[PDB]
């Protein structure tokens, strides 16, 4: 039975292949057929290319050796190479044009998800060209999804030499009959087959994947649309900043480019952005996903006043100061969405652009107490329940697994009607003791939240709701202002607490506001509809945040 | 007696002042004298500018109000404003032209170093212009050096209103007679003086600083060249990455821009780069200063093989992978300098550019054992002493304070002659028990190294020297290669271990190599000559690493 799947890079996981570009160049320059592919393989096991693929020489050292072989070949063929002939230019273009074969990677992702050990086995080079970063990026994106990456130039062996196949088997810790090996080169497939491995000659991806699903017994073609890449907490870079004597802020960091600061809601974690973090880093951004004050590995002081918007915002500015960041784009959801609008109003110079998921911007009413305003809408009753210190803490801390399984549900699986919470005497009074697992979350993801909330519980998080009068007084200072920096409001059709209609008057205070809207989406936006959140945020970031 | 110094921003810590640009614009456009400065202050305490300075409105809301005042003023003066007249353009240019008044900041730095509480008190605005980042950067650079930053738009009060002075006093926790207040506006100086504060009217900086040194009794003018800004460990962003099950790498992170990975030597710390970190972040780079494997907060496994160059380099590649970085510029010193040359040889696609302080690149000799090679030079005797497990550990761990005070010395203060270390029976056998403090380090800096080395001691660090045969075999695989990515070699005249002449043949293997050379510099390059290290690295980074 098969338990390992091995994929080649060129012509398998990345398309189009370099081999195909040499043939394409021959046709474009009207050179004799096979001239370039012949000069490329010249000398066979003793040639310039084998030395390159084994790591004896770098790509920049190889370029003039390929040039001499091209001259040698054209001379024999009794043809002249064009006066403008450049191997450097041909290969720069070829490497740059090569993209990830998305359905092939998807199949590799599915096999690994089903228990297969996966690896990339590739005949590659040590790239020292001025434009080497493009390839470095491609390799980074691909390698994360595999258990192993075996590169010829790193191991000093090449396909089709028998030793590299014995090396692969040793790294996989598998017998040959347990391995599927996919290659676009028949000669490189031959030693794997001779060893007893299942082999697939990759021409077109569809046929190769049909062969792959037939032999594995796993559906790989015509499959439902997969979720975006998630985060393994133990594989992330974890950052810590002391913003003041008793306050440290924890964050997860991924990627390079403009700083994008992700701010979660209640009662969440940096992990609520698990599907956004890899996608935003891949899109060309440096992601900083916070554990907001009171949560996870961030400090959780007991005082109510430690959680007023004025102090929370001041600390986020100090956080940027200590990291040496003059700005960041601030993206928030629920309570984080509220923080993010206040960062834009009070610290516009530090906010590159601002985006909110579900949380609308509604200016403070100076002629009404926030407590009066909250009583006016039956949807905000849960906020009154959260007022009395200790009451909501006891219900939320009683059974953590039940707390997160009851809360984290899609619009069609709700177990909590958020009205008459005070009258009913709690959030979960009409909710089961052992809720079923929502289609949005796995048991393991629920257990990550349970483990995080064991440190500080719900006091700090609930204190975010206990500064209504303080926040109202502070917000009233901003009443003559408008938000004029780039801004995005993302509404969720089925969020019955932060309803899309609550955002209807926002253009009065944010004239240049851009919008996003997600159909069939509940309150837990990021995990309910990750693919669509990613598409909206990436499109807005590339157009408005650089 | 004075214990607090307060500085204005415009016309004091930043030059030229905005007030001066309005007068300059009047002259350039041949407008009536004072027309623009009059439209700017129009309405006085009830005008558009006061509302802006109090934070009622943002800068972008203020621009059209200033335009209307300019029209109102020109109408009364019976003059016409040019057809191309733009307040947005005038202010963008003014804000952009304004730079830190370096001798004023230097004086503030000196007063704080001598025990003064320092603060910036400024009449400023909430900047929401598309080009707001320039000002955000200026403020970031300035604010770090002060105990307090009081901004009119944040406190809702302005100079010359009496309340802001009472507010300043309350934040300083000082009586008026204990405060020096420096301002370029006579009217804004008046309430501080009326309160009993010492006041300085700032016209030209030299005269203001003469007045300031006379009144404080501290030398501020004609002072020796100051050292670059250092790091307070508790104020840095601390990052942690698990590169494999039992190995976590710790780093300090500062700044935005291309990733610059700093790799220390033996027996050091991320803190050895304390003078480079703020300077490189200020220069426009994202600094990642490592605790190399075996050091500080990074994991220190006991096995010798965990510290061979092949594994150390593999882990640094994984470190980039987990951070989502396709590349970084790698800068190393001593052992870090060696690591960095091997990163360039084995992983050029991941290395944006490479720089080494003191450590030359010398290819492995395939016809000689590394032990033979080390015996040939009397300067490398200390490496033979480091071979036997436990011997060097006992001497180095015996008295940590003595270890670091004996090692960390300038070329003219050496207490260690590194020859006949084996014959003498140790590094410190002819060294005092209580060495004097070198002019390079403070007692507190020595104690930071003592605290770091208390966790794992010297086993992991010494193991870097215990993989000679392993490293030689690995390096021999790279003998046909050349380093063709951007590279810098920095030599130190007085490093008697890593002598500048050892680097003489480097151009044979690195043809495009760039060089830096530091006179009167010992082995501890970064702390011996920080200003010159910063100048060389910043110039090379801006030209060769983007
Ligand atoms: O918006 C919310 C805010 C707080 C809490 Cl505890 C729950 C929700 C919510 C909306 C839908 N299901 O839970
Ligand atoms: O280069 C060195 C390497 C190791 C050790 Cl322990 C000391 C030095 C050194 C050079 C000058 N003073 O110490």
């Amino acid at each position: 039975t098969l338990r390992a799947a091995v994929f080649d890079l060129d012509g398998v996981l990345a398309l189009p292949a370099v081999f195909g570009v040499l043939g394409r160049t021959e046709e474009a320059l009207a050179l004799p057929r096979g001239l370039l592919n012949d000069a490329f393989q010249k000398g066979g096991p003793e040639g310039a290319t084998t030395r390159l693929m084994k790591g004896e020489i770098t790509l920049s050292q190889w370029i003039p050796l390929m040039e001499e072989n091209c001259r040698k070949c054209s001379e024999t063929a009794k043809v002249c190479l064009p006066k403008n002939f450049s191997i450097k230019e041909i290969f720069d273009k070829a490497i740059s044009a090569r993209k990830i074969n998305r359905p092939m990677l998807q199949a590799a992702l599915m096999l690994r998800k089903k228990g297969f050990t996966t690896a990339i086995l590739t005949n590659t080079w040590l790239d020292d060209r001025a434009e080497r970063d493009g390839l470095a990026q491609l390799m980074c994106e691909l390698k994360m999804h595999f258990d192993f990456l075996i590169e010829s130039c790193q191991v000093g062996m090449v396909k089709p030499e028998p030793q590299i196949y014995k090396f692969l088997l040793d790294t996989l810790k598998a017998s040959p009959s347990e391995v599927v090996f996919l290659d676009d080169i028949g000669a490189n497939l031959k030693p794997a087959r001779d060893l007893g491995m299942v082999t697939i000659l990759v021409q077109d991806t569809d046929t190769a994947l049909k062969e792959l699903e037939k032999v594995t017994g796993i559906q790989l073609l015509n499959t439902p649309a997969p979720l975006p890449t998630s985060c393994n907490p133990s594989d992330m870079s974890h950052g810590y900043v002391t913003v003041k004597p008793r306050v440290r802020l924890h964050f997860v960091e991924l990627g390079s480019g403009p700083a994008v600061c992700l701010c979660h809601g209640f009662p969440e974690s940096w992990y609520s952005w698990r599907y956004q973090i890899p996608a935003l880093a891949q899109a060309g951004y440096r992601v900083l996903a916070m554990d907001m004050k009171g949560y996870g590995e961030s400090s959780a002081p007991p005082e109510i006043e430690e959680y007023c918007m004025e102090v929370l915002c001041k600390e986020m500015v100090t956080f940027l100061d200590k990291l040496g960041l003059s700005q960041a784009v601030f993206i928030g959801h629920d309570w984080g969405g509220m923080l993010v609008w206040y960062m834009a109003l009070f610290y516009p110079e530090r906010v590159r652009a601002v985006a909110s998921l579900n949380t609308p911007f509604i200016p403070a009413n100076p002629n009404m107490s926030p407590l009066e305003s909250i009583k006016a809408n039956p949807v905000f009753d849960y906020q009154l329940y959260f007022q009395e210190p200790g009451v909501a803490e006891a219900e939320l801390e009683q059974n953590l697994s039940r707390t997160f399984k009851s809360l984290f549900r899609a619009s069609d699986e709700s177990v909590l009607s958020m009205h008459k919470v005070c009258e009913a005497g709690g959030l979960f009074v009409n909710s089961p003791e052992e809720p079923s697992l929502s289609r949005m979350v796995t048991e393991e993801e629920i257990q990550f939240y349970v483990q995080q909330f064991k440190k500080s519980g719900f006091r700090g998080p609930l204190n975010w709701y206990r500064n209504m009068e303080r926040n109202w007084k502070w917000a009233c200072k901003s009443l003559g202002r408008k938000i004029l920096i780039p801004a995005l409001m993302v509404t969720a059709e089925k969020d019955f607490v932060l309803v899309p209609q609550m955002s209807q008057h926002m253009e009065d205070w944010i004239p240049h506001l851009k919008r996003g809207h997600i159909e069939d989406c509940g309150h837990w936006t990021q995990m309910d509809k990750p693919t669509e959140v990613n598409q909206i945020l990436i499109k807005w970031l590339d157009s408005d945040a650089r």
